């Protein structure tokens, strides 16, 4: 295992805290606007998963976290990150910004080589653990993993679908407050609805079902369209789809098939439950998606709704170190 | 103009507040477990709505409120309640322990004779303003007024139907917390998830879309359904309504077909929006459900999903108050 | 060891919760209004501490939890609960109505036998852990241990006082939603401004600097007194104490008292940290009161503010089991 | 009457909106990051405050609210800003940088000519209402007016010093959250331990108590100092104060000290209230600091604790304002 961590915040620090509890490869990491000495303090200690336990402390200029050293880089600018000195192949984009192809690859100019893109992108593909797996092969260099939700939906319509078909359908995800959303009215010069009071409100978001979706799953590409609202929730987030379906059913059958899954294939990126209640449970729930098979549920022939829950902050944060993985193996030669 | 209000907490309350913004008459109150010096406290302050200015006092023992001496009594059962020595004409049943004919009846015993459940009813028909209207009349004693999520419904069926058809169609109320939800888990006895950390959590939550709307536009008695969620959010809630549609359109004129409504003939209940972002604005906005034109809205062809926010708190509010009134110039003759 | 959690809700629950982590009998739990089956799902699952992993399910018409048969039962009444047939010696009281020795005794006319209020009672004995102990042995039968606050302040107080003696103090306790805190609104018939909207409202509140401090640490019994703020937070607290102290010192000689403490004699019970941040980090901190060093600490002389944070919900369940130890050495032989 | 706002945001809006409250001069605002229909959106639409019914709108490329052409203005430097061509007399200072006489002197090189820091400063005076007044003529071209807390606070210990002394005191700011405090977790370079997540917590918060009421009361500059709590409370706020008194008196008194205040001097400026509760009622209650008698109030002979709440967003709005209209009387001539 090799790996780095281009920046860290949300994603950045589980996709980190992440590599460690799974078997992945400590690293490099380097993120500007955080100093070696907040990062210990900044990835030990989390409001939502909370503290840690590693020998987190720093030593000979640097990150060591559970007796590993760690280095830990700074630059505004990757095409400067180093990973020659440093020895760190495959790199994770977390920052945000540098989400496309053209500014990944940049990564390299410095001295690098293998990437991916814990973000959606215009150009690179998108892989999901799910389907992603096969579509995926050696000749690509800047893969990229969409999204969280994507991530919640793939599974979900893959079962629904394949199985009945799904003709035509609609999602609402009701997302749990984010890194942006302001505490207290305010900017969003460019996202606007979000630049309001973050914990008074529910407030719509244009959103990604169009996104991986039909870009993951193409037999689709055209078939789902969708929304979010943004909720006070801390960390969990529930993707509510309907679909037209194809195949006449019983919303029991719904219930079967994403049963028969969460073990038989999408073993552990599908979950299913009917143990109810749930609600925000999934917070610290490394997993992808899981089926209520009972709440928010309801059918009318052909005509259904189902409900998936995520956990946003890191079901996700797994899935990278999973791409991550995958890659490795076959990419590994 | 005579009023009565059994009992008074949410409801009760702002349809006591109701009545004065309006030409409502004063009356009695008669809520067990709470005595007149603290219901003026109960009343001159709202977490959410809150304060007033009213001459909130007691005198000669009971409420007078706005220098207009207003009854108040208690006791555990309505049969008992005065409105013989009272005189109070239409009485309007808040409590929630007395929902149907049977028990709303009773009120008369004691002394009575006009009245109006707060709530959905089993047998009371099921007036919803928009709608409610002409099929009711005089032979009506004990007639209900479905609730907050129905109220919101009614207008943006109306529309769209009547107008586009609706052949079948979902619906995702976002409830801001009530009465019910526990603050830190425990006993829902019968209603289990609910019962859970109402500000922690998004908790789902049998509702109904098929109920007051079936039971009150007939000619959907049957197509449609929903659910609910219960997220943070003190008191707004938004309804999220997908619909197979009939007569091809585009989100366009379900547009148009809304604000010709707003003015047209659903003047007072629906509202409509493109002026965005909105939120939780609502509170505190006497309405009945606003279309929000631009909001949470997304077409495919004949395939929809619509958004309209409420105020349970007290959109409904000023309904009774109309359901109140109407049954007045009809009924007095 | 053989135990007993008469009822189970916030404290009943983390208490069996507790007993398990430690090396505590299970039992027999007796709650009226909750069935056999809703508990193992009411116990296996928490918005704030939750899920489990025990063997936890019913059988044999009890709940077996981790393959331990531990018995149920519901009686409205505990002269009535068995413990007699039942053979568990020690009962715990959660339910809130049984707080007195008076009340408490009751238990055995069914047939029982030694208990403890994890409640403040009247007249019971008042045990703390850090001080507690001594002043208890085998007489007493029906002992109590004062709250989370006071368990919050006895260490605290303790080491400050018999260490710079002490001469008054005040304090105020910033308590995180309770039970009881409607989450809209309602009555408070005895309790009024906590009947108020506890999610959009820093809402006061009595209690007991007094009560079990001065009750539990002698010397002091006339020279500390307090107050409560409850603010949205789902579980943790901040004991914040000004004292006039009696011996000049420094801010600093506070830190060491308190640091020297943390492992001297209040061991497992005082905590102490300086680095800073936490906030309601301790979620689920098996502890005490633990003092944060240099945040929310401030000096003037011998005229000084300290900051000490809870758990309410479970350094205080630790405990009752301590508490509940402790006896059996001491009680048994 | 001529105004301007220098920025606008929390204050810079409301200072807007308290002026048109009032018989302030509508002016010219100058908001780099934001364009003039964002503005009129963002002036006319509040989470907390909200909506208005102003005439607003854009009109011959500038700002009309209810009908008065009030200019709009965009730079990232006002020693450029216009109020020559403009004229717009005095200069109010919002953004937060640019918070000395220096950085304000500033404004002039453009051309303009008065001023005031709608915040705390390093080198300019500073002018509560109460007690800035007199020590206030027109020697004073850039003038201050401190924050929120000290608003709060300078009433309070206007009363109890003079009238009872102070001595040694301490305070207890529980601040509702800030432009600032990140909804999740992250950054706080300068900041940290509100870099962590603003709405799980309960937050630490440096603070000025020494600052404005030791440089506005001069006889104390130096009995008194004191912390801060952030909450989940959206807006209001409630300053601690513990005091060793000085004449010996009784919690009373401190009663009539503060009702007295009401009436007499602090007239609009101290409230004072014992119809209790209260809470975060206040919301919009253009004030000062409100004495709640009775909340979280508790005496013993010599120490006391009083308890009063602000609405830091906007009792400090209608401060600006007259800060700002007495300079006039004065200043003009």
């Amino acid at each position: 295992s090799k790996i780095g961590i281009n920046g860290f915040g949300r994603i950045g620090r589980l996709v980190l805290r992440a590599a460690l509890s799974c078997g992945a490869q400590v690293v490099a990491v380097n993120d500007p606007f955080i100093a070696l000495e907040y990062m210990v303090y900044m990835f030990k200690y989390d409001s939502t998963h909370g503290v840690f336990k590693g020998e987190v402390k720093m030593e000979d200029g640097a990150l060591v976290v559970d007796g590993k050293k760690i280095t830990v880089f700074n630059e505004m600018k990757p095409e400067n990150i180093p990973w020659s000195k440093a020895g760190a192949e495959y790199i994770v984009e977390s920052t945000g910004v540098f989400t496309t192809i053209e500014k990944a690859s940049a990564h390299f100019k410095g001295g690098a080589k293998k990437v991916v893109i814990s973000a959606p992108s215009a150009d690179a593909p998108m892989f999901v653990c799910g389907v992603n797996l096969e579509k995926y092969s050696k000749d690509m260099t800047v893969v990229s993993n969409a999204s969280c939700t994507t991530n919640c939906l793939a599974p979900v319509a893959k079962v629904l679908h394949e199985n009945f078909e799904i003709v035509e359908g609609l999602m609402t995800t009701v997302h749990a407050v984010t890194a942006t959303q302001k505490t207290v009215d305010g900017p969003s010069a460019k996202d606007w609805r979000g630049g309001r009071g973050a914990a008074q409100n529910i407030i719509p978001s244009s959103t990604g079902a169009a996104k991986a979706v039909g870009k993951v799953i193409p037999e689709l590409d055209g078939k789902l369209t969708g929304m979010a609202f943004r909720v006070p929730t801390p960390d969990v987030s529930v993707v509510d789809l309907t679909v037209r379906l194809g195949k006449e059913c019983s919303y029991d059958d719904i219930k079967a098939a994403m049963k028969t899954a969460s073990e038989g294939p999408l073993q552990g990126f599908l979950g299913y439950t009917e143990d109810d209640v749930v609600s925000s449970d999934f917070i610290g729930d490394n997993r992808s998606s899981i089926f209520d098979a009972k709440a928010g549920i309801q059918l009318s022939k052909t005509f259904v709704k189902v409900v998936s829950w995520y956990d946003n902050e890191f079901g996700y944060s797994q899935r990278v170190i999973d791409l991550l993985k995958h890659m490795q193996k076959v990419d590994s030669a």
